[PDB]
């Protein structure tokens, strides 16, 4: 039984490495969002919203680890 | 009978790690998308289709991980 | 017995790491092709194949590893 | 029990694995601030807020790694 | 021999990790064909061939790994 | 306690790898006021600010590495 | 016995990690190969023999890693 | 105390890793001191300092990574 | 005395992972050279020897990995 | 006394891992170097001595890795 939790502990702190990838994929879309206001102005309500989107779906893979971590640790 | 199930739970959690490359390359496409509007913004209508079908293939990879993570874990 | 088994659950874990190559390469691909067709709208058609191409051949070694990750899951 | 506190304090350390992402996705959304002003300083009111939020978004995937590294330890 | 095995199937799925190279190599040849081609249409042709034979030699990489990964699983 | 004590320090050195984020990091962001300086020299008093705040927020994930390190070394 | 032919075919696995540098590496280079030609194609005969130079270079590094790998299975 | 010692000597290894950052990010403030010199040779005494400091930085990361290296080591 | 031999071989199979880092750093050495005598093939002259050097440089941190991977296994 | 040997030798294979670092950072600082050279030759006699300063600071993070590693084994 010792075995069983202790591998739950260790497989939910494993479980959080994926979210390094939802940390640099948001950034890669804020910074698009920078460059091409930046480069463009007038076109920030266009891109602002595909921003907010891109940040979402990347935002879901980390969700999906830090889910799958909750359900190791509860 | 304890050893494969905390094998399951370390597995499940080493399961998630792929993860990390949806959540950079769904942010990848949309950077692409952003920057192609922002540099061009007739081009919109031609290549938002392409992005959806670029991170809808991207997030697969990810689903793929999470699959062997609930096989592990249920 | 339940060592090898164990071994198996863990190995399938750890096959499914290289799902991030495809993961990040699928979608270099398809950033190239928003690139390219929004620098030359004209490319599209010629472009296009080769994005599909590409994400096929990327999507590949994914597919290798998934299955190295089922054979130990249940073959 | 020993096994178990082992296990905790393995998984408080691999849990902080993932701050990697934030440590590089924050500076990925400064860096596109500093060139967007460089290039065109009259845009800086417009991004400065948004790479705020970028950054904000981005550290926080982080935190949920620190989050599970001090349930594990605590 | 419960111990030899076990290591043979943790081992055949930290042979697939290497993959990972090989799924975005092949994906940073077809979006530098993408673009070159968005660029010089003209030159499809030329570098076309350069993108197959620069997939080919970068999934040789990956095909090593799963070449260890079955030696491991079966040989 | 044995146990106990190895895992302390084993999870101590595990807590030092996301260090290489702030590393890197804090590299990305003086690169871009040196390459926004070179481009416009003018606007140097104003993204110099930027970059301190840019390397403080990326330099703080370090920060959070090293404290659960220090915990458990010492804590 | 066991267990050091365990550690052999463990360390085989472990040994095939660093050939992911030359699968991205040779496609660096054929990355390179491909845009200087599309953007000068004149320069092709100059830049091509260095393209072969340096995948064959980067490809090496794996191979000294499959020859780790074998030496540990054979 | 073997297994404390042995702990104690693996944790030194895995707490070297972190220093990949400073390695890559020590040449990425580099790269960017040469490049921005190469387009603007007239501000190399304006960002010469900057990349001094960003250097230093950097490597900081990774001098925080060898401390704990050398304390289980030593300490 | 199993346990010692057996370290040595799975040290040695984990010393072969940082001659990634030459994989892709010798690309990234050929990839410029590439790209610099496309742009500019009147410079090839000067930029071969720095290639040169480049590549020697990188590929002595991938040659630092092998020889601790041939110590532990001879 | 084993096991404490055995983690020496473990220990000592882990040690390099970091050398990738170097391996890929001075090939940033030649690639930059050549770009530069190729973009403005001129420039060649002042920035050289930044890319000796350069690559000999990304270098030695890997000198440091190397001397754990010495001290592990010896
Ligand atoms: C696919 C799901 C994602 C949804 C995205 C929705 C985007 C739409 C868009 C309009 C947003 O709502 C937003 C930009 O307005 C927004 O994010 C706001 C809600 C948000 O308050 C924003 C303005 C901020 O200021 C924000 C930086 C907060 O100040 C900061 C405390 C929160 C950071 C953070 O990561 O929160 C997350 C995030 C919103 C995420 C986002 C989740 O949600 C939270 C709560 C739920 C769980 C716990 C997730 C876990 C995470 C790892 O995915 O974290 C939630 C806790
Ligand atoms: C390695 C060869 C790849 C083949 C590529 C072929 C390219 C040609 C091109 C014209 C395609 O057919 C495509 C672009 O039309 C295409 O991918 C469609 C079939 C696909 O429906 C696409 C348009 C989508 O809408 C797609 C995002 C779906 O909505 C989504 C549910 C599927 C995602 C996905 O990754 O599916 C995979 C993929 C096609 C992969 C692709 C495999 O196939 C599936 C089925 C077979 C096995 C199970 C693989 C495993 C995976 C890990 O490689 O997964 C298959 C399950
Ligand atoms: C250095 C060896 C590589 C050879 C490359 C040769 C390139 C030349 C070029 C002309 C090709 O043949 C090609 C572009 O025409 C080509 O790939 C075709 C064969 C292929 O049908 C292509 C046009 C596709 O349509 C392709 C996207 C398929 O639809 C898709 C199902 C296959 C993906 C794939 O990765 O296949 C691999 C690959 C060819 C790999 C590539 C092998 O081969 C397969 C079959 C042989 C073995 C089993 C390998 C092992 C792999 C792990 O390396 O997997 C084989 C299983
Ligand atoms: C979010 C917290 C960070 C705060 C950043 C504040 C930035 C504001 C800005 C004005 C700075 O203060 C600064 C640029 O002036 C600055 O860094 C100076 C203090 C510093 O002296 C600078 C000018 C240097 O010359 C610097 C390159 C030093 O020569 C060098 C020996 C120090 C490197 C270093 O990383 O120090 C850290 C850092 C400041 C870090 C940064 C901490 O602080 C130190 C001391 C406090 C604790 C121990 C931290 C822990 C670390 C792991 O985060 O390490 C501290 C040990
Ligand atoms: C975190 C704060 C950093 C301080 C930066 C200060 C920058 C100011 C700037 C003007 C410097 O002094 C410098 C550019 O002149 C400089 O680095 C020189 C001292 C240095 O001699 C340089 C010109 C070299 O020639 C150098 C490449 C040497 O030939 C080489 C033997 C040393 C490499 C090296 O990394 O040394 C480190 C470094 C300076 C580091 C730098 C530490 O310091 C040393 C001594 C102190 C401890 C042992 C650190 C550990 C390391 C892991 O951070 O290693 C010290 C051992
Ligand atoms: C810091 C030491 C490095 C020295 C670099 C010297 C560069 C100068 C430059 C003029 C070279 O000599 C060169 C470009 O002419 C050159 O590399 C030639 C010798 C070489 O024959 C080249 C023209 C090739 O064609 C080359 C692609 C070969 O065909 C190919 C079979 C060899 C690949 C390879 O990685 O070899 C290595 C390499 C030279 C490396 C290079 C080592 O050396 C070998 C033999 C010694 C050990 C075993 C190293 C291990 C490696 C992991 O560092 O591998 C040696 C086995």
């Amino acid at each position: 039984m010792q075995l069983v939790l202790a591998a739950k502990y260790i497989g939910a702190g494993i479980s959080t490495i994926g979210l390094l990838g939802a940390g640099i994929g948001i950034a890669i879309v804020f910074a698009a969002l920078i460059n091409g206001v930046s480069r463009n102005p007038s076109i920030k309500d266009t891109v602002f919203p595909m921003a907010i989107l891109g940040f979402a779906l990347s935002e879901a893979t980390g969700l999906f680890c830090l889910m799958v971590s909750f359900l190791l640790l509860f």
